């Protein structure tokens, strides 16, 4: 396509990720090839676009191409390697060595890049009877330097190394590590860049998109490499970032494709926040009546009743937290099989704002679709554009089911119609 | 002594110190014992007394008991180290080594610390033939991004390694480097951590205290090493770094001891400012009325006149600069041999607060040391504060020489008198 | 002993004090004599330390040595002195002419100092039937102008005078407005500066450390004016100070020795907070249990048992706070008279990083001393550091009690072992 | 008046004065009856209005209350007090008893009110064979924690009183310290509230406004205390303070009167810049010509041509500095007696927007009033405003001088005419 095409396009994700925090999870193999100066690039270009940088490289496999080929084996209790003196001391060299080069690289490629003694770590202990030795893990991180550092535009390096208050240093996994500083700082997106094009599903497809629960139920049956990976993404989202992505961060410009582009490369999870949708039963109807009766006093809700609320009960839908009542909404139908409407939407006003309507709108398409629904209306007086801009075109009267259009006539409300169409 | 002793004994020091910039060029060796514990505590507590410290450190011993413990030898056209790929190497694995070292020494003995890319370098090419490879000296010191973390209170290290445009790292030397960045930050003070006592003067004896052109008069029959800390010192007063120091940071506690005792142990070097005092002539005499006149006038100096100064000009001093006159001092003497008095002082209004008059001062303290005089009297209706902060101590009439004791009786003008003793 | 030894003892009381708030409350015979000069000194090294310095002084004993010595009799209804329109006049020109002797001891051994309308009073009114005048108590204190010149570097400088929205001056008591302004500002730190050594026990002895609970306990047998310092240090405690201290400001360098040495002169009260521990019963088993059992689920407690915990509850206790558990802790004992282990050390992760644990382990050392144990083991897979950060150190097995040298061996689990010395 | 048209007079005023500083040098006399009241109100308005202000108070007159009525007779070399250390401790008294005065007459009628160690003094030493012991003169002033005070909204409030590097305090003359410190923070305004309705002329009234010439020219026969108010005032101006005050601060309401009406009370002394402007003669055609040369290419001034200058030289005014020539404006006449033109006006564009134009139709309309032109009319084609701003009317054709209106017609120019009436 054309510069200016592909431009616009990525304007809408520039708009989105700008001054936004994004912590970076490095495999330590990227850091090593020409795969670096590509890096170095990327990032330095995501410098430029306003986006608050805090990447963190691992050593493992550098470490084993020194143990292994030397006479030395690596073990590795759970994924986390144990770490000898020997080891720790290896990883001080690599973290240099690394850190230079990707200066290097991004100088070459003047964007301002800063380190600092941002993580206190703990050791491990014993896992399984095994000693881990210098194996740590984060215990506290400085999130007050970290953001000071950010704020003024630094690029933010850590290496896999934290240290302690008797004046040891130990060794980190990086992708804990990334996840707990990212949480640390509430960052809207952790990425892991990787050597894989992501997390594949049981048919052997890449998942695109997976929900938290997604991720969880593909674990059973991964390898474990990939399973470490889906336990800290998890633990990230429930920790409060926003988004957790996996590339491969050999593929030159994925970064680029994965945050600028509608379609992205690469692996994205985000967590599904809980709200319990339910049929709505015979005892409902008392909490249904008392939301709805403020709005079918406004003019905005019709008119409904004991009886016909009794008599109908099967159509709504309603969202509950604690026991508590907070929305509903109804699925009407038709003699026209291919027709629906979204009928009486309502979120209490102290509990609006929140997403709680969005999530009865998409519950109930869910059920149109389940019984053959590709074309869903709704009717409101003053609340049209909510659905103008949740995927509803304007329509017209003589576009109404039939008997729909015989109540709109003899109403004398005037409602705006909306039509979406449903895929399926 | 006792600790309140000590420490009231510290406190004007402390003062001077506060808010203040001090680059520390750390000698490799250092970083590599317990030294490092002792150092990185002495830093710590610099660091809570409000001192802006960059911390450089150098690489070259290291590399050598890396190299000539090989098989290879190290080159050196003039104390620059040719450095190849597999020098620059193992710098960046050192580096690494060695900032973690620090950082850890440093949370066991929670102060910020914090590194970056700042230094943009060249290659120094070719010295005498030698191609250096890998060497290179600053090309540009990011001095906002340095100011701007030092005023948010991070220490600043530095490891001898700049990058440059063409994406490549070199190695730098750490003498030269941290003068280099004392003079972009402009820092009050230099202090290069070495392991010996200081700068020796030709009798053997440690040179406490050095002017610019002592220590360059020094070098003339000085060793190599010693002669370019000279080079890099004088540079550094020159670029205008307020004092540079010389240490033994194997000494336990020097640091503290050097910033906080009046004795400080080492060697301090500070710049003698340009201050061309002549004895007067003949053709001085307008120059030195034009400037007598108006406080002759105010009645702050005594009324001379063109013979009086025609007929003892022998015993004015004059201050000149492009052979503008600036300021003029006389020295009276008695028939008391011991006593003299400081007479005529003036410093042309322009010029005043830049230190010119204390420099007219010493200059006759020193002529009237140099005739035997141990006394010296200063009369004064307006300005004898100026003489009282500069170690003149209150004095009566009744002790005036028996002639000066005499004008004074019969003047009227009841000036305070004031007297200085001079050491022989 | 030397220079640099006493510093480096300062140095983590330095690092303490650093951004801390202190108030200061002055007693107005110390600015009075030379005392003064040594005052100025220290509390201009205390501002060159990087502590925020509020300064109030006291004028009671000026005013006798004015009242007294004229033929009116002060009265001290409550130690709080009557004040008269003559007498609240005086206290207006002794804080002038304390406050300029202050700046002018303080400018000649540059620090800012700074006054201004901070307080607004309100009179005492009536006590006993006894008409009070002008004695008024702080009724506001302007906390964010306060802030502003604290944060700016400013050395606060306060009279024992309030205004009222009267148009009305006050005369304040300088124990309490200190202890007042103290808890406005949640200073870490409260200073009496007094003319006695601290408070002493009913045994004559310098109380040098004190809770407010053995403050409270002394002040039944008190002389008047040490039970108002007490009170008044209480409630600073309990309204959110972190410390009082109570010194002789006549005692050359008394301040700088309190806040700067392990030893400490004076006397220093802080306040227990409230942990009941308590020996477990029976009812706190399954608290004990739901708390124990995710923990002994992830292998960091030994597997317990319902019958386990029934048969040896009289070794556990429970921290708890409105019936609410929240922590448990095990005395373990051996063969070897000499020996304990804390076992099964818990806080609900709800309640942690509070210092609960640390109550716990200090309430179990307190009941293994109470039976002749000197010798307190810990076993710790994977919160090793806790203990040795808490007066631990590294044991082998070899060195265990008989028996859990041999549970150890056949577990499997590979604790770490750690020993601290009980004393006597 | 009605409200709202002494406000809507006011409003300019207050525009005017609005963060611009304020140094008032208040009598001592003033601060000891219920006029403290009223100025404590109507400095706390000022403070409420955007007024930055710096309060100097003296104390002479209260300490010869003390001394004259005790039989102690106070000498004043030169209207400077000697003072003992007896009368300095007074002062120091007088200076706490006034602070607090006025921060309670502040509180009652919570404006922010400061005080600090702003100044650092010197003794004034020996006046004329005369020691003046404790009178001492502002060596220093730190005017960084000043502006730190006004601009966080602070009134700062300064005794007569200074410190020194010796330990000293030195009283300080007010009339003299208000003026140091104005120019010291080059306040906009420095206000001396007297007790005196401001600076009479030689035929007795009240000098609304003089120069600082004018000024000058009074002390001549001007009694001591005025000759010391005007030499301050003068010395204020040269210093860079734009406009010095002189008031009546026992009269109620003065300051408002002259900070916020067209007329304003007391006396207003303000400093003539140096544009000397003479009659052009014969050697100044060339410079005036190459001035007027672009701008008659520009087609904004009229052609003219070296005869027409030549034989109308003694037309034109020129303004110089430094022989350099940067401005010249003709003055053209008619038949009609009473009609004067101002014709080509012009400033160097280098030396523009600072004044000169202004000072050159000042000088030509002072040049038309002098031979009797009471209608002076300027004629430009782009320059129109700048005259219609500066008292211009737009006038027509048909009102010009009988012949200018034949030249304007043949012209084909269409300038637009604008007249200012000259006052008799
Ligand atoms: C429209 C309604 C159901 C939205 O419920 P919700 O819980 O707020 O749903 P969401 O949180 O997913 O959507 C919230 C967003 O919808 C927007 N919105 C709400 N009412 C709107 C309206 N009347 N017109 C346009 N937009 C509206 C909100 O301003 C909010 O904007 P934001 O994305 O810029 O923050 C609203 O809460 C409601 O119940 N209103 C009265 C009942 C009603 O009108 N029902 C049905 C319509 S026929
Ligand atoms: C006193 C004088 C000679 C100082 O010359 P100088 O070039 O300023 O000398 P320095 O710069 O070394 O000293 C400057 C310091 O002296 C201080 N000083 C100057 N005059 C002073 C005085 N009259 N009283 C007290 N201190 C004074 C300045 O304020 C300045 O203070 P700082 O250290 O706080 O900035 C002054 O310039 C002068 O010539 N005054 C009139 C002549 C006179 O009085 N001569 C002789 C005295 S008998
Ligand atoms: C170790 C434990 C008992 C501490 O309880 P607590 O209520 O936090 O006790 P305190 O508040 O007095 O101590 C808190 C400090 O201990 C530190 N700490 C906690 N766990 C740690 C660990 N595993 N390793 C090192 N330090 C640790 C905390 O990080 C906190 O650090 P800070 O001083 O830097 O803030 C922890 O709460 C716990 O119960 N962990 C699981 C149970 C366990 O391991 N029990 C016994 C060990 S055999
Ligand atoms: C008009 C002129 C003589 C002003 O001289 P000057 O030295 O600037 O005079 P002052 O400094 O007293 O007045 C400066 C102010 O006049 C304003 N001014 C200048 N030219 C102006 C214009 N053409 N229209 C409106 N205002 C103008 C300036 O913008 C400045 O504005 P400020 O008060 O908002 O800063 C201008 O310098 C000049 O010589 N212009 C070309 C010659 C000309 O037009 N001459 C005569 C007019 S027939
Ligand atoms: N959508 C509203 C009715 C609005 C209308 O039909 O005008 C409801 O379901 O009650
Ligand atoms: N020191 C001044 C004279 C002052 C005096 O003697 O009083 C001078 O040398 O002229
Ligand atoms: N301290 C743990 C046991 C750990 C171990 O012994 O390895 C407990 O008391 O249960
Ligand atoms: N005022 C201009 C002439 C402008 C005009 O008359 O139009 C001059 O004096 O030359």
């Amino acid at each position: 396509d054309s510069f200016v095409a592909h431009f616009r396009e990525a304007a809408p994700y520039i708009r989105q990720m700008r001054g936004t925090t994004l912590v970076a999870g490095i495999d330590g193999r990227l850091l090593e090839g020409g795969t670096l100066n590509k890096l170095a690039a990327d990032i330095g270009l995501l410098s430029q676009l306003g986006i608050r940088l805090v990447l963190i490289h691992g050593a493992y496999h550098f470490l084993d191409r020194l143990a292994a080929a030397q006479g030395r084996t690596p073990h590795y209790c759970r994924g986390l390697r144990v770490t000898d003196e020997t080891s720790l001391g290896q990883a001080q060299q690599f973290a240099g060595t690394v850190r230079s080069r990707f200066e290097a690289a991004l100088c070459g490629s003047s964007v301002p890049l800063v380190s600092g003694n941002f993580l206190t770590a703990r050791p491990i202990g014993v896992i399984d009877g095994t000693d881990m030795e210098y194996a740590g893990v984060i215990r506290k991180t400085d999130t007050a330097a970290l953001r000071f550092q950010l704020d003024a535009g630094n690029i933010v390096w850590m290496p896999p190394l934290g240290h302690s208050y008797g004046g040891k240093t130990f060794n980190l996994d990086m992708v804990q590590a990334a996840a707990s500083v990212a949480v640390s700082l509430q960052a809207e997106k952790l990425v892991y860049l990787t050597l894989s094009d992501g997390i594949s599903r049981p048919d052997g497809t890449l998942a695109e998109t997976l929900s938290a629960q997604e991720a969880q139920s593909l674990a059973e049956h991964a390898a474990s490499e990939t399973r470490r990976l889906i336990s800290s993404a998890v633990a990230a989202l429930e920790g409060g970032v926003h988004r957790v992505q996996i590339l491969n961060g050999a593929a030159d410009g994925s970064l680029l494709q994965e945050l600028f582009t509608r379609n992205g490369i690469g692996t994205s999870i985000a967590k599904e926040a809980f709200v319990s949708i339910r049929q709505a039963h015979s005892g409902d109807i008392p909490h249904i009546a008392a939301l709805i009766r403020p709005l079918e006093e406004q003019g905005i809700l019709l008119h409904r009743s004991r009886e016909y609320l009794e008599n109908h009960i099967s159509e709504f839908s309603i969202l509950e937290h604690d026991g508590n009542l907070y929305g509903c909404a109804a699925l009407k139908t038709f003699a026209e099989a291919d027709c629906g409407e979204i009928a009486c939407l309502a979120v209490s006003p102290q509990a609006q704002d929140g997403g709680y309507g969005e999530r009865l709108l998409a519950h109930i398409i869910d059920k149109a679709r389940g019984i053959g629904i590709s074309r869903l209306f709704a009717l409101s007086t003053n609340t049209g554009e909510w659905f103008a801009e949740r995927g509803f075109q304007t329509a017209s009267e003589d576009e109404l089911p039939e008997t729909r259009r015989k109540d709109y006539r003899s109403n004398g409300r005037n409602s705006h119609i909306l039509v979406r169409r449903l895929h399926r």
